[PDB]
């Protein structure tokens, strides 16, 4: 089987990073910006330099096809986003879409001619920070918002996707999703420190994380610090931090997978000198698994039950949000086949975050890819070694699929 | 033995509680405004057709003296403030004015000759909203201030305690404190639910509270929660979360007197899907024992860093207040005790949770302090409440300690 060619990959990424460079070394490119536009276009140049044909669609998906011996089969398809955060690093999705554009170079310079056709994504404002929701375009793409939706999201300055696709020249002709596609694959940092501290290059990912989001309210009684003795106490800021203590309990209770975390909290009247009377809190579950999070919310509610009854505080909560994750077999076979057959180390992994591939999952057969990084940061990074490794394991796995009946 | 008019006692309150007086049934009389000047006119008429001879001070501090068979014996003094707070209520000082008023009226009707003069005393600014700090004008008498600093406390209009006593007609000549006091006794409401809770009428006083004031910020590392494993976490409002528990039992350790309170947390970035990276809260402990104070001390910073070791985050505390226990004299204490004895009254010893104009006049005086319960223990709330019933208690014990001290030669 052929290889990337690593010095070339690291090039393409250096360059691309100059646009929307920020001082601290990270990137800002908000997407449909025009630095976001000048992004599209330098891969577009790169892509029909390697001998693709280049179509965008009805919510400015770029797609780079590089031909298969059978041009009306479902292809298989590779990318990811090229926007970042405001405050974005040099690698969160621009390294996916280089990654691809990386296979096709590969596959070219090997002279190689696939059964399906392969194309390379650029997927619309996946950071959902310029417009809401995150995931739109490839969204729209799966089936999970209509094109109306999609088109009519709306920034700040009250100007919709469609006006701005527009603005920008990527109001593509192309329908929106539709058409079978074999398989899926998306190369992506961890965003996480799991990989770097198991000293594993390839992160196999099996699946995406399912939410639990919870909001709870404690009532107890203002009560001046120095008049009132502790027996007569209602403290709910005590009462809170029984529940955070116990909460961090719980994700430690089904590690390794589960997340568990209170991240915000409100006191009232959160004078010094006064004992608190109310407390809010936040509460989010993380898990892979819905049985799990069955499991942490009855021990969450249990627990604020007990606790409400001991301290004599009422106690209120809401589950505000709720999700749940799931990639396919044979391309999580394929990824770890292919880590396995380069020689690379390699560990399965849950991914922490969402991708564009999480909906992609809806509509075809979809992996992940993961590798490491020392994010959502200017300072997020990886090595070159890193960054060849995801992307020969994204050849190897997109080839195998390429060649499919 | 004398005892108090309680139907008198109470028409004085009701009368007083007239001047300011809001909707709610509660008192907005700030000090050196024109109904704290009505009030105290008020009771200086009073006085004087009681018999009295009035004093004020250059802090406004207003005495009404009765006789004593030796003028110039070191007087019993007994008083409290008749300013409030914007809220306040109907009994927040000015029950222990007009209770060493009706101490004054009590002797008067049961023809009693006492040793020392008596002193009834309304202190100037106690509550210490329009003009800070609070216990401004006891301070002064009590060498906590200089009189320089006391009367150039100013209010939002730019006025000083000095201008608006000229104003108002109380810019005495007396000098302030600095004189042999025998004794001093202050009555007022516990501002507390102990004495209600306990089914006692009486609290004998013992002391003030110590206090000891902290800020405690806790460092950990900023981290999205989905993608960052429990094991690698620092979460340092989960650290803080340890030591808020930890207070609560502190407190709970040093039962019934300790107070350990944490009032005020600060979470950093305080988003619900990261882990915080920073916290900040307070903490403090009150107590009338300053080697309990110690021990608490000691206790909270020794479990400080095992918890910043423990969890990894990085700690730092700061103790940005420190304030000694104000004992009350053992004399005073026990003359309180056996006078709510005598009058076959319920009692308890109690510790102040609040600071009183007694707490200062303690350091110049050998100085106790008599509580009544009050409803639900409100206070500085314009539904704050006592019954006749308590309020005759407190003036009856009021009375015979009053007595008991003058009369000692
Ligand atoms: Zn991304
Ligand atoms: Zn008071």
């Amino acid at each position: 089987m052929p290889r990337v060619d690593g010095d070339r990959l690291w090039a393409s990424l250096e360059r691309m990073a100059q646009i929307g460079a920020t001082p601290k070394g990270g990137v800002c490119r908000l997407a449909l910006t025009d630095l976001d536009r000048e992004s599209r276009d330098l891969f577009v140049q790169w892509a029909r330099e390697a001998g693709c044909t280049v179509r965008v669609d009805r919510m400015g998906n770029v797609f780079a096809r590089r031909a298969g011996r059978r041009p009306d089969a479902a292809p298989v398809m590779t990318g990811s986003h090229a926007d970042s955060q405001p405050t974005g690093g040099r690698y969160d999705g621009i390294y996916g879409v280089l990654g691809g554009l990386e296979v096709v170079r590969a596959l070219n310079d090997a002279a190689i001619e696939t059964e399906r056709p392969v194309d390379v994504v650029i997927w619309t404002n996946e950071e959902g920070s310029r417009f809401a929701p995150a995931m739109v375009s490839a969204g729209v793409f799966s089936g999970v918002y209509t094109l109306e939706y999609g088109l009519s999201r709306t920034d700040g300055a009250g100007r919709t996707i469609g006006e701005e696709l527009e603005r920008i020249g990527y109001a593509g002709a192309e329908p929106v999703g539709g058409y079978p596609v074999h398989a899926a694959y998306e190369l992506h940092i961890e965003q996480g420190a799991i990989l770097e501290r198991a000293g594993k290059t390839i992160g196999v990912v099996t699946a995406g994380q399912g939410q639990r989001w919870y909001e709870v309210t404690l009532t107890g009684v203002d009560a001046h610090a120095g008049t009132t003795p502790m027996a007569f106490r209602r403290d709910a800021l005590v009462g809170a931090a029984r529940m955070i203590s116990f909460v961090e309990v719980l994700g430690r209770r089904y590690a390794p997978d589960a997340r568990a975390t209170v991240g915000m909290i409100e006191a009232r009247p959160n004078s010094r000198n006064t004992v608190p009377g109310g407390c809010f809190f936040t509460v989010e579950f993380r898990h892979p698994d819905d049985a799990v999070l069955d499991e942490l919310d009855a021990a969450l509610r249990a627990e604020l039950a007990r606790v409400a009854d001991e301290t004599g505080l009422g106690a209120q909560i809401e589950q505000i949000f709720t999700y749940a994750p799931p990639f396919a077999p044979r391309c999580i076979d394929t990824v770890r086949d292919a880590a396995r057959s380069l020689g690379l180390s390699h560990m399965d992994i849950v991914s922490g975050a969402g991708h564009d591939a999480c909906y992609v999952a809806r509509v075809a057969p979809t992996g992940m890819i993961f590798v490491p990084c020392v994010s959502h940061n200017e300072a997020e990074a990886i090595t070159p070694e890193w960054a060849t490794a995801g992307a020969d394991v994204l050849l190897r796995a997109v080839l195998q699929s390429a060649q499919e009946a």
